[PDB]
């Protein structure tokens, strides 16, 4: 019926709706850190979400969005492996039921607990149902989460998930900075992929970030409180709303640092 992580609507049914599941550009993968390309001619990335203005946080069914204000280029990717501007417009996250899962890339198939991506479009597009039609259309950051220490930045989210509870439920959510979420370093691998849900279009640059940021057990926590069906339905907790890894195929993963 409507796709979703369950046994019988999860990751392995996907592609009798969308059949570009079993295509040649699919995320997530393993990063093979041993077979990953330095490649020096990847310049560093350039963050600027210093006018980042968020909005408001919505529980869509499947995670919790986070969404920003695109009508102007003020959270803003550039660099790295990418021509061109690319402005974000939502961060949401992956996570499992217990701590040794959750992430969707893996490295040298090592698990995180969760994996935060910041999703942006290339503005040469206009908008963003016209980008997810190009080769080039999107940017994805992803960011490993491990338990360990608590992030102090990620609280003021952690806070409102009380609010957002059930599948269609949003709460205002202005004045979030998100480079409250960034690691340290911003050494990456990249490479050519796809949506990790439906549609799996396949019009992503992934950015994935060699650095995990630290959270700790309790805001992980207060993410599994959150719910997959609507008010008044049957309890369904939201856990594992991760798809694995896909075959390579005919990809090379280069990394901007040896
Ligand atoms: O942002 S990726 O889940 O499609
Ligand atoms: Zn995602």
């Amino acid at each position: 019926h409507h796709w979703g992580y369950g046994k019988h609507n999860g990751p392995e049914h996907w592609h009798k709706d969308f059949p570009i599941a079993k295509g040649e550009r699919q995320s997530p993968v393993d990063i093979d850190t041993h077979t990953a390309k330095y490649d020096p001619s990847l310049k560093p990335l350039s963050v600027s979400y210093d006018q980042a203005t968020s909005l408001r946080i919505l529980n869509n069914g499947h995670a919790f969005n986070v969404e920003f204000d695109d009508s102007q280029d003020k959270a803003v990717l550039k660099g790295g492996p990418l021509d061109g501007t690319y402005r974000l417009i939502q961060f949401h996250f992956h996570w499992g039921s217990l701590d040794g899962q959750g992430s969707e890339h893996t490295v040298d198939k090592k698990k995180y607990a969760a994996e935060l991506h910041l999703v942006h479009w290339n503005t040469k597009y206009g908008d963003f149902g016209k980008a997810v039609q190009q080769p080039d259309g999107l940017a994805v950051l992803g960011i490993f989460l491990k338990v360990g220490s608590a992030k102090p930045g990620l609280q003021k989210v952690v806070d409102v998930l009380d609010s957002i509870k059930t599948k269609g439920k949003s709460a205002d959510f202005t004045n979030f900075d998100p480079r409250g979420l960034l690691p340290e370093s911003l050494d990456y691998w990249t490479y050519p992929g796809s949506l990790t849900t439906p549609p799996l279009l396949e019009c992503v640059t992934w950015i994935v970030l060699k650095e995990p940021i630290s959270v700790s057990s309790e805001q992980v926590l207060k993410f599994r409180k959150l719910n997959f069906n609507g008010e008044g339905e049957p309890e369904e907790l939201m856990v594992d709303n991760w798809r694995p890894a896909q075959p390579l195929k005919n990809r090379q993963i280069k990394a901007s640092f040896k």
